[PDB]
Order: C-alpha cells, then sequence, then structure tokens
C-alpha cells in the first residue's frame, strides 16, 4: 500500500503491478502498483510546490539536512546493506560498502559545491562584481539497479544541496533498495516535496520523462536508453540532461614482475560485482607469448576457485548472482554465439544452479573472432584479445565507441605517460583495478559513455547554473560618456 | 586579390557560391569570395583532425606562448581591426576598438580559467595517487555570429585551442572579412598548419559543416531559432559535444530612483548601444504605472531622439552605427509595424532616415495594451515598454518569457534586489548597472531559450577538455586484506 512517497505522503499506485524478485531464490522481495501518468504528475507538480522555499532556504539549512541524511544510513547501515543484498544479490560485505559510499557523498558533496558552484565576489571598475549559483528547478533522477543506492544518491544529494526538488524513477528492479533509501531521508527530516519517489517500469519511465514540468533529467543506465532520452530532447536545450551510460573498457596488461598481483587486479577490474560496475574490465588485452600464455592461465585458475553464493552465505562469497534470471540468460547466449564466431573459451561461465541467476566467471580469447561486437556485456563475461606490440593494444583498446574507464598493468612509467596520451576515456588508472573510482574526482565517460555531464565530483556543475552579476547601489554616470550623446 | 578559405597552413580559393559582404550604410563591397563548398569542408576538418595528435601533445605552456603572441598581434594590428570590424558591422570606431582590447584580453582570462576548471591535481589516495587531468576532445567546429565578429568566436577558439583542441571556424556569412584578418593575424603568430582552418561561406557551407562526421564538439553564438535545429540535428548523438549561446528577450526592471538622468543613461546603454544588438541588449523595459514612469519615459524619449546614429568613422564620433543589413533594418521596420498594428503605442517611432542604408533610430514602443505579445528577439535598437502595477506584475512580466540570458533592476533598494535576484531567471542578473557589458572573469551563459547548459566566457574551458582521472602506483601489488571470497 506505501508505494510511491509524494508530497510527503505515502500512497498506492494504480499502475501495473511490479515484483522485485530475488535474483538466486525468485522469492518476492517487494511488490506494488506502479505510478501512473496521473500520478507521475502528481509527483512533478510536488516537487514544483515544494522548490521555491526549499530554493530560498540558506545554504547551511540544506547542508544540516543532508548531514542529518547521512547520519540517518550510518544508523540504519546494516539493515540497508541486507535490503541491498536481498534485492541485487550482492554479498553482505561489498553491500555495506555501498552504504558507506552513500553517507561519504554528502561531505565531498559539500565540498564540489563550494569548489564549482559557489559564491565569488570582487571589484570591477566602480561596482561589484558578484558570481552565485542557482538551481534548476525540477529534476527527475533515473536510477538503475546495479548500485541502486549509491549511483541514484549521487544525482540526488548534489541536486537537492543545490536547491533542486527532485521526483526518483528507481530500477523497476531495486524498488525496495529505493523505498528504504526515501525513509532514511524521511526520518531526517526532509521537507515535503522536496523529493518524491515514483515506482514503476516502463510506462512510469516513459510518462516521467516526457513531463513538460522537469527543469532536468539525471539517468544512469545503459547507452540504448540514454540515447532515447537524449534524443527525445533533441531541440529542447532549455531541459539540461546528464547522462551517465556504460562502457566497454580495456584493461591492458603488458608483462610485469608480479604477476599474482597483476591477476589479482584483473580479477577486482573484471568480476567485482558480478562483472555489473558500469567500470568493469570487459576486453582484457594480453601480450602473445609465454608470459602472457602463464598470466591467462593462472588468472583461470583463480577465477575458477572464486566463491559466487547468496548474498548473505558464510563463508562470504567473492560475488553474488547478476540481476535476474534475464540476465543471465542473456548473457549466456552472448557467450554461445561469441563461441559460434570462433572464441576460445578459457574459462567458461556456468550457471550451477538451475533456476538461479548465480555466473561463475567467464573467460573468452576473442582473438580469432572476425567482427567484434563493439557491446556491453553487463555481467562476467570477460573477453581477451592477444596482442603483438604494444601500439597494436592502444589501437584495440581504443577500437569502441564507449569511451567510460580504461587502464594499463605495467612497471614503465614511460608506458603509461604513452598509455595517457592515447587515452580516450574519463578513468585511465595505472596497476591500479578499473572498479572503484572515488567520490572526490569527477566521473564521467566520453564517447558513447556519456554526455560531457560528468558525475561525482562534478555533479555540482549540472545541478546549478551561474549568475554573474555587476551590481552598484545607485545608478549612476561615469566619468566620461560615450561618445554620441 | 583576396584570401578566402585557410585549410592546413595554406590559402585556398572557394569553390562553392559567390559571398559578398557589404557596408550596411553604403552597400558597397567589403570582402567577396565563393564559399567552401563540402568537399573543401571535408579539407577542413581533415586539417584540423591531422594536427591534433601534436597539438595536443604539446606542452600547454607552448599552446600558451602561442595565445599570447596572438594577443600581442593583435594588439599591434587594434587600430587595422577596429576600422575593419567598423567597416563590416557598423560599429562606431570607438566601440569597436573595445571589441579588439575584448580579444587581446581574452587570452589571459582563458588561461586563467583553464588552471582553475580543467587544470591537474595530484595527491596520495590509500596507497596510491589519485591525478585529476583534463584533456581535448579533438577537432572543434565554431560557428561565429556577426555582433561581435571577432570577440565572440575568440571566446570558443581561445580556450578551445588552448585546452589542445584544434579548430575550424566558419564565421557569419556578413562578417567574413573580420574573420580573414583574425586569421591573418593569428597566422603572424605563429599558429602551426591545421591548428585553426577557416572555412568562409553562406549556408551550404555551415550546413556541411555541422553535419560532418568528424568533429568531435561543435561551439555556437547566434539565433535560437537556429541554435534549435542544430540541437535537434545532434539529438542521440550525445558523444559529440554542442555548446550554444543564443539571444535573449532580456528584461530590465526600473523602479523609482532618486537619480533620473543616470536612469535614463543606463536604460540607453543597455537598449541601444550596439543599435541594439547585443545579445545582452535589454528588450523590455518595465516602467512602474503612474507619474514618475509616465516622467521617466518621457525623458528617455526625449534623450533617445538626440542620440546620434552614423557610419562607422563619421566624426564627431556617433553613439551607434547601422544594423547589419538593409534586410536586418527591414525586419525590424516590419516587426515596429505590426506590433503598432496589434495595439501598441509608439512612445518613439524607430525611422530610417537614410534610404538605401541600414541606419535606424531607437524605437521605443509601449505594448502594455497588446494582447498576444510575441516572446520573440527583436536583433536591433526597438525597446518594448510594459507599465506594471507593483514590484511582484513587474517580476511575473520579467520571467514571463522562454529565454534567460540577462535580466536587470534599477532600483535605490538593496532588498528589492535581493528579492529580483531570488526570482530571476537568468545567467546575468544586475543592480544599478547596465546589461551590456558582461566581464570574461565571469562565465557568461543564458538559461531557458538562450543555452544548453555550457556557459562560455570564464567557463568556457568547461566545454574545451573532460576530465580524466587516475589512480596510479609504479607497481601492481596486493592488498593487506583480499576481498572475500577469494
Ligand atoms: N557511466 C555510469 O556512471 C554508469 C554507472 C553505473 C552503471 N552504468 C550502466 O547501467 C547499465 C545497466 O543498468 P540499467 O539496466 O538499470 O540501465 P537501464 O538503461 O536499463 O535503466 C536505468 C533507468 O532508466 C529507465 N528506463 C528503462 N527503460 C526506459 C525507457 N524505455 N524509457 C525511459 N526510461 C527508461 C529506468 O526504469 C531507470 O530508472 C549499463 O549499460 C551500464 O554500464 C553506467
Ligand atoms: N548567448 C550568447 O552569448 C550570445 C551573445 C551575443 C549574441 N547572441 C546572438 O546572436 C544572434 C544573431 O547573430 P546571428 O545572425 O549570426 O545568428 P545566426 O544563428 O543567424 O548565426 C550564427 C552562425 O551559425 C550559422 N548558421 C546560420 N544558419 C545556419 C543554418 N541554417 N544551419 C547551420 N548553421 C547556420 C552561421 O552562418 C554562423 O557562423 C542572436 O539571435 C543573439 O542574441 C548570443
Ligand atoms: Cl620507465
Ligand atoms: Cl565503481
Ligand atoms: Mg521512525
Amino acid at each position: 500500500m506505501s508505494t510511491h512517497y509524494i508530497a510527503g505522503q505515502w500512497l498506492a499506485g494504480q499502475g501495473e503491478t511490479l515484483e522485485s524478485l530475488d535474483p538466486v531464490g525468485q522469492g518476492v522481495v517487494w511488490s506494488g502498483r506502479g505510478a501512473d501518468a496521473t500520478q507521475v504528475d502528481a509527483a512533478v507538480c510536488a516537487a514544483r510546490e515544494a522548490f521555491p522555499a526549499w530554493a530560498r532556504r540558506p545554504l547551511e539549512q540544506r547542508i544540516e539536512l543532508l548531514e542529518r541524511f547521512a547520519a540517518t544510513l550510518k544508523s540504519r547501515a546494516d539493515e540497508l546493506a541486507r535490503v541491498i543484498g536481498e534485492e541485487t544479490g550482492k554479498p553482505l560485505w561489498e553491500s555495506a560498502t555501498e552504504v558507506t559510499s552513500m553517507v561519504n557523498k554528502v561531505a565531498i558533496s559539500v565540498q564540489a559545491f563550494r569548489e564549482r558552484t559557489g559564491e565569488k565576489s570582487g571589484p570591477l571598475a566602480d561596482a561589484t562584481a558578484v558570481l552565485r549559483h542557482k538551481p534548476h528547478g525540477v529534476v527527475a533522477v533515473f536510477g538503475p539497479y546495479n548500485f541502486p543506492g549509491h549511483l541514484p544518491n549521487g544525482h540526488i544529494v548534489p541536486a537537492l544541496l543545490a536547491g533542486n526538488c527532485v521526483v526518483f524513477k528507481p530500477s523497476e528492479l531495486t524498488p525496495k533498495v529505493a523505498e528504504l533509501t526515501l525513509k532514511a531521508w524521511i526520518q531526517a527530516g526532509l521537507p515535503a516535496g522536496v523529493l518524491n519517489l515514483v515506482q514503476g517500469g516502463r510506462e512510469t519511465g516513459v510518462a516521467l520523462a516526457a513531463h513538460r514540468g522537469l527543469d532536468g533529467l539525471f539517468f544512469t543506465g545503459s547507452s540504448r536508453t540514454g540515447n532515447l532520452l537524449h534524443s527525445q530532447f533533441g531541440g529542447q536545450p532549455q531541459k539540461i540532461l546528464a547522462l551517465e551510460m556504460g562502457g566497454n573498457n580495456p584493461l591492458v596488461v603488458e608483462e610485469v614482475a608480479d604477476l599474482d598481483a597483476a591477476v589479482y587486479t584483473i580479477i577486482q577490474s573484471a568480476f567485482i560485482s558480478a562483472g555489473q560496475r558500469c567500470t568493469c574490465a570487459r576486453r582484457l588485452l594480453v601480450p602473445q607469448g609465454a608470459w602472457g600464455d602463464a598470466l591467462l592461465a593462472r588468472l583461470v585458475a583463480v577465477s575458477a576457485t572464486l566463491r559466487v553464493g547468496r548474498f548473505d552465505e558464510q563463508p562470504a562469497p567473492f560475488m553474488g548472482a547478476v540481476i535476474s534470471l534475464s540476465a543471465a540468460e542473456h548473457l549466456l547466449k552472448a557467450q554461445e554465439h561469441l563461441i559460434g564466431k570462433g572464441a576460445q573459451p578459457l574459462l567458461a561461465m556456468t550457471q550451477p544452479i538451475d533456476g538461479a541467476a548465480l555466473l561463475t566467471p567467464g573467460i573468452l580469447d576473442v582473438s580469432a573472432v572476425a567482427e567484434r561486437p563493439d557491446e556491453e556485456f553487463f555481467g562476467p563475461l570477460l573477453q581477451v584479445i592477444r596482442y603483438s606490440d604494444f601500439a597494436a593494444a592502444i589501437r584495440e583498446a581504443n577500437a569502441t565507441q564507449y569511451g567510460l574507464a580504461a587502464g594499463l598493468l605495467s612497471d614503465s612509467r614511460e608506458r603509461f605517460e604513452q598509455f595517457l596520451v592515447e587515452s580516450r576515456a574519463g578513468i585511465v588508472n595505472w596497476n591500479k583495478q578499473l572498479t572503484g573510482a572515488a567520490s572526490s574526482a569527477p566521473f564521467g565517460g566520453i564517447g558513447a559513455s556519456g554526455n560531457h555531464r560528468p558525475s561525482a565530483y562534478y555533479a555540482a556543475d549540472y545541478c546549478a547554473y551561474p549568475v554573474a552579476s555587476l551590481e552598484s547601489p545607485s545608478v549612476s554616470l561615469p566619468a566620461t560618456l560615450t561618445p554620441g550623446i
């Protein structure tokens, strides 16, 4: 019954029933009716009504509320980790780190706001030049399922900080996490209408994206969906759109002295979250020859031993299920399809429990595949390409329309310096796993992975617009008038 | 002799349609050439592409030295450049000289903005070093306007080259001579072949360039109509960065103030400087109902009728010159006629005193009684007046527009300005200062239909480079504690 949160109260949905299912055992974890078009309009109108007072209040009051939210999350951390685990399959240790990221987002967002969208004042001739930044108004946040708390939070926190009001539409796959996140905001004192939650599937998302009352839409999800949204907004520059989309991220591994360290780094890059982070390594470039062979064989051996299991299983698993049976089925077909085109399974991905979305890591050598898809496979399926020399590695790493992350494992600083020069990505690491980018830095992909509105530290930039003012306490005549007067 | 396109370090004659620019008063040919056809546009994009890796590789300090030599070259040729701006746009020499000074000054401010907004930071994070760098996109097109034919394109070109992009510049077909001389200065400054390319032309050329798949970015200043078409064209192509600086319908609210003379002067500078062709010019003057407001307007009309309007090099110097073409003048006069037809009252009718010349005298029209007032930008010296009942009505009317570039308040009350800031919806919001002449040291971007949330001037840096976040360690290593399950 308490499905949507609009204008400061909960209400039942009137649209299609939505259920989220435990990815392993398939039990219903949450259900409710989606928001119909009417309820979506109510959510936008609620944000609209709340906006003037929220925008008008002192910044420090908005900061206090965001700080109370982080403190409330912290106090409910175990409960939220458990819900994230229940719904996404993520092991408890990993879900806990997601909650920690949500808590930490507040202080970092405050720092970024003062730096990127703060207030400055200075003399300019006879007058005073002031710079301020102001919120857009009502913004929709579309959440993904992979970090169902942290990634929407990475839009919601800086948006509310700047003085916008938000309508949050979570992934239909992770509604329970969103519900609990709203409960933390509510417990923290958030004013009615400042943040509104509309749950639902396609129809709800479509109605919100189409709503003319939005001043902005902040999105994390697939490049397919984000491109649709971008096309939809073509010719409407008045509405700010921030698109954080997927990638096809290469990890280049030169022969390095500490081979086990490299193998561990590859696993953390490719298979953490069962390969469901935006930044996971999708293609592993490994040089031809004996060392490369040893690297791969060790990777395959260690990856085969990785614990895959239930979120709350003990001993704790390294990774959990993919988000649904549908997603697992789709990945197994991608593996089958590639193998059909000549890919060699160095370690074949399997589904060890019938009717559960658990998948074991996959490592496929696609060196011999003629035409390789420039496609993002959102799961633990790592493609390997063997390369002849470093220039060919760089060429291959760049052979994608995407541009989120890239990385080099190499003992050579000179080699990394070249890699930086030739890379085409928002995140470029040296000897560190591709995953776990810190909120203290901007996070945005280029090419098909974004629309030049990087999030994380730079989220501030799309949450407020600059207002430049020249101010003087009275009109006055200049000492010398312009000619002709 | 003519100099038409500059591509890969060489001057080339055009293969497209003939293009002439005409002195807006005398109608004499100021510049003439053939536009760049599609194959020449492709050559220019390819030239930028070929030059990009080396230019982007270069140490920042070497790009800075070129930009500084360029500024110094503009300074040495300042008189020459002011007279060409005057010739082509009609703008008085005194005002043209200020445009050249803004061009020179853009370099040092862009370097400051680059280090602030798109610089490099490095520090420890866990057992690694977190480094932030910014990289250029690649090849960017710059579409120039006619109103500031040197300063506004320079405001995209300088920060774009500084960040390491290479550029294809398509100037307004109304101001090609200004762009030619600007390129001659870049060339004299030592610009490397292909780093900045110039394709002159009309719509044929602009359409070919905007469509070219080789662009990584397109930076535009011009009308909302044209910018919206570009935005539509790029829908579904988020990989190409678009920065759109469009026009506005800017309101200036005037409360009763003690210094009536200063108020009138400030309004004139806001509405009629550059013959009303700055994108920040006041388009709507909001004046309180009642005797004081009637007096303000009576004075404004009397003073506006005496403003000197004339040729760019006339002496005594005119306050303002012609609008950009006879066609533009025609369009503005028709707009005035249409509005009066619908009930607007001519407090001061705009006139075209010399047949065959695009000189227009200032217009002030009371549109209060006009039913459905167009939310339209009239790019010329035609000021619309709306009389309001109370301050809340003034704010409502100020905000009754799809645009959002500039807004201002003349008022002796700081409290009224504070409220005005709270309720304003514009990127430039001034108190007791003319709406025109914004600082390069601050961001310059309109909201609503006036931009796409990519402000230029100080924040141009933001769209000229993308951040690259790096975590770095001299070698791979194992954590003291492995993740579970391994
Ligand atoms: N660059 C980044 O920051 C980043 C970060 C994390 C994840 N991702 C990504 O997220 C992905 C998968 O997660 P996902 O499945 O939730 O992405 P998604 O595209 O499926 O969905 C994200 C969201 O947009 C919506 N949506 C779905 N269909 C819609 C439609 N037809 N019309 C309008 N809205 C619609 C949702 O319901 C929702 O809240 C990737 O492809 C991936 O790499 C990107
Ligand atoms: N926000 C800003 O900073 C700002 C500042 C000053 C002026 N302006 C503005 O500039 C305007 C007028 O100048 P303008 O006449 O050059 O505007 P414009 O749209 O006609 O021209 C600007 C440019 O884009 C091009 N172009 C024109 N038609 C095109 C087409 N059909 N397809 C592709 N490209 C095309 C040009 O040829 C050119 O270089 C305004 O409406 C105005 O307020 C904006
Ligand atoms: Cl080295
Ligand atoms: Cl991450
Ligand atoms: Mg309670």
